[PDB]
């Protein structure tokens, strides 16, 4: 807690504003990934930057396997990080994990969470009865398998299916930062974020939310999307970027922070 969180996770205060925005990224990156949308922000927001205990960017030795079995544990390291600066009330956007993890934070704090931008973002990856969420039990163990075998070889062929527009510069950053998380704890977060099921608490969630959908994300099939519009309780829309990929801020950061300046004019 308290200033040694703000060092451990890297936290970086930035811009100036009354509107106080959170950028939380997500599996696989830091906050660098938010480095091209970043000055489109900082004229109008304070803007707080940080670091999941998972990136390669913190000491690995900070990651404790017993503590981050569940997503609660990173929203409190979010909430212990609000609190220590003393902010009040904000935006918050985040990518993948640290979608489920805004989700979270917004139900135990909806004092503190004026707005949600999710990106990436999903509340349940696997399959179930009557939902879609685009993977299958059999598979992720082969995948968990993978990064267990050969976590650089899984990595180099995942970068550019994450990315999954022909952009090289996005999949030679997405992987340098992939390569930079320890291999134990890539996979731990993968399972974690896989035993995950956040579709019965959505509705406990008071913000107004926007949902960015690119036009294909290999982790989000295109009917997630309306799933979290029609069952998060607060005021939620859809907002469509006209290109493809799970990394938008890597691959189309340009196209990506027009949607930012709109969800973010008001809240």
């Amino acid at each position: 807690s308290g200033a040694k969180l703000l060092q451990i996770l890297n936290v970086r205060v930035v811009g100036s504003g009354e509107r106080v925005v959170v950028l939380s990224h997500g599996f696989g990156t830091d906050q660098s990934a938010w480095s091209r949308v970043l000055p489109y922000l900082t004229r109008d927001h304070r803007v707080v930057l940080y670091d999941l205990v998972c990136a390669g960017s913190v000491n690995p030795d900070h990651f404790d396997f017993r503590r981050y079995d569940n997503l609660d544990a990173y929203v409190d390291d979010l909430l212990a990080i609000l609190d220590a600066l003393r902010i009040p009330r904000c935006a918050f956007v985040g990518h993948s994990v640290s979608a489920m993890i805004g989700i979270l934070a917004s139900i135990r704090r909806p004092d503190l969470f004026a707005k949600l931008v999710l990106i990436g973002a999903s509340p349940r990856f696997l399959n179930d009865s009557d939902y879609h969420g685009g993977f299958e039990l059999e598979e992720i163990q082969q995948v968990f398998d993978a990064m267990g075998a050969n976590y650089s070889a899984w990595a180099t062929g995942y970068a550019p299916l994450a990315v999954g527009a022909d952009v090289p510069a996005a999949v030679q950053e997405f992987s340098r930062t992939l390569f930079n998380m320890r291999p134990d704890i890539s996979l731990h977060v993968c399972q974690t974020v896989f035993k995950t099921d956040l579709r019965g608490v959505l509705g406990m969630v008071r913000a107004p939310c926007v949902v960015v959908q690119t036009t294909r994300d290999v982790s989000v099939p295109a009917s997630v999307a309306a799933y979290l519009k029609a069952h998060l309780g607060g005021r939620t829309t859809v907002e469509f970027l006209q290109t493809e990929g799970h990394l938008p801020h890597l691959s189309a950061p340009s196209l990506l922070a027009q949607v930012l300046r709109r969800a973010l004019a008001r809240y």
